[PDB]
């Protein structure tokens, strides 16, 4: 089933405010860029919509409804265009925006690659059932991050989450 | 458009481990029980699946794949049967399981009622864009919790999230 | 098969500007209200108020009002089991058409109740709509069966007798 | 929680008038009618409507699946019905729960099931052993019950 | 990010052979062909196939919508096409982005749009003012651009 | 309209037990492999390994293997643009049928390539499948066009010449 051309279209989900998270995304892009099976990678934070009537826009502050609708839509559009999702999922500071997108994608029957990260590998290992059962493939970000450059995104082989306590 | 019979089928999403959360759900049920527009309310934590081959099952610990699949499915089945979602959303400790369900439901074009709770009403007021834009109706849990007994679940009038900083 | 309770949940779509439109919708309601297989009926014009909108129908509306109103409609479509469209064949309403496509994409049954006021012109209909709708009830002569139609099962009734384009 | 009123809307999928099958569907209808959690039950063969007949009947079935909240399939394991299988897959794609009720007149034979069906269905109720359960099953919530005990291919 | 290859698959929705319309679709095809982000463009009237013709043609269009990644509609504001509107609603229900390209030969008249269309579409590109943009628009990501400047009803 | 790149993404569904089945699928691949409108082809039997499964085909499989395998198939269906089913009319495969229904619910085009090995029996076909499939290519005499069929657009081709049941 070798692809004649790359067909993997990635929706790269991830927070992007403070460092560490911004760094993860950076390397993620690099790895995916090196992957032969990828045709396109979409990252919600690259572009950005500008609402002419919105003065002194501040991130985290009150935003115009026009900016909100267009930005939210850009993300749903990215999910729509994608064939699969890749989420740089911080296990230390759960991101509800990412979890929402994971559920939205699974509702559309799309495969979802979870790439969990933790700075406390010695602390408890537990995951919410919806995330644990919702994702179709798990790739540890702390010790297997680099396989994003080799994973066959044309078919996304499944790999159930295991080894995590579930609640 | 008065309903001839109750048609609202609620999927009540909410964490249910430690107190406070368990208490919120309790009162939520009571309010919904008093609502004339509700035909059924589903709460994932009421029943529970038992896997005969699973000995000494512990919540938060390793669970059998059979238990995981059946429990996860019970929840998706609840979402499928529901006409709308009601989420007792802890703004202090974001729950990714709930966020996942919100996204799954919105992917199915179903209305979602967000009922946010916060023990720090004086701290910053901010919400993730996906949640803020994804939900169709917001009812403050801290000061408007009781309108769950009167909200017309037969039609779920929209009420966009506003007053929250967005990130 | 004999509903132990009405299960029909109608999304009633139709324009609501002119006296004519308001009329058809008024009778539509009365009829459906007599149908025993209906548990609920939703009509988009029965509204949202944007506290921060200093508003004029047909004018520039706030994005908040637009989002809330558009959603109330999608919400009615989500909740509904089937759609009933008072389709004016003389003044094609793209809002209604949009909704018909939305509902069909969701695989829900759609009942088209067309009106023409101009019998002289050849009865034509766009391909999408002719093929998209699952049941047609002529409004000019069959408007009455909306009170008898079994919305618990929504029997099929292909569109015929219309030039397709 | 306890439903303020019957919420379950069943799409009863089953082959017909080919001996026994007609009997199965018959008893099933009776059992379901005794169930307090059901608001409505649809059976593609009760009511009835060339490419015109085909489309209308096909559509009448998709409409039944659309209005339905869950699917119940009197699944004959001795003669696989692709119509029912198509419908099971259609309902699962819509995220709707599916109750499989397998029947076999040959228990002496291998006990096997296609993976898509075994994993696709959310609840199994054996037709030869617990057919009567259709009258007690809570269709307002359709509790899951994974398929087990079947060799899979 | 920059696509390793054209990813956009356009479903071009437009009325046909009714004067002007044929011209619009014509130029649109040329503009899209110049777009480096497009992998494929489907136009319901190019290729062509009674209830047999109806079903086949209808289906050929739903198949085009299915394979499509986005929708581009040459929307005539002077004569509302319910076919295109049906398709816009169908694509939005599938969560696919829709580019609306409105055209009007009467700018002196009121500027109004039905709410379902104004809110349903995700990106607007005026046909009279910026038709040429179809050649530059990045169809690999379909950036949103909400409808504004239209009275809504 | 002349794809600036192949866009066809086929989900090839079919049983893979007997020599006959393995054959049809083998030729199916070779054919599709010659088609220039295909960008990718997915065949479910090309597998998952459960590290904790001490395994026998057709036997009791671990739930982990079942979930992973079932998902790889749904994943192939999600990624695909259309389905191609080598449908054995003599030994109806409910797994393939399930997938055909799943794909149609997603509104994707489905190409049925039936085989019969028993021309003597009247050509019959279940209603769902006859109406569900969007294009039929006889495998006993038209197997070859899978190498020419334009999967970029997937031209429709209604099922006819089969007793419906």
């Amino acid at each position: 089933m070798k692809a004649v051309v790359p067909t993997g279209k990635i929706y790269l989900g991830s927070p992007f405010y403070s460092d560490a998270q911004r760094e993860r995304a950076a390397k993620a892009k690099e790895l995916l860029a090196k992957n032969p099976s990828i045709a396109h990678v979409f990252f919600p934070f690259d572009d950005g919509f500008t609402d002419p009537d919105e003065k002194n826009p501040e991130i985290g502050g009150i935003r115009s409804m026009v900016w909100r609708d267009a930005t939210y839509q850009n993300d749903l559009t990215g999910i729509s265009n994608a064939t699969c999702g890749v989420f740089l999922y911080d296990m230390d500071q759960l991101d509800d925006g990412s979890a929402f997108e994971i559920g939205f994608m699974r509702a559309m029957h799309k495969p979802v690659i979870l790439v969990p990260f933790t700075e406390h590998p010695e602390k408890e290992k537990k995951m919410n059932l919806m995330i644990a059962q919702g994702v179709t493939t798990i790739i540890d970000g702390n010790t297997e991050f680099e396989k994003l450059a080799d994973y066959n995104f044309n078919e996304c082989p499944s790999n159930p989450v295991r080894g995590y306590g579930i609640y």
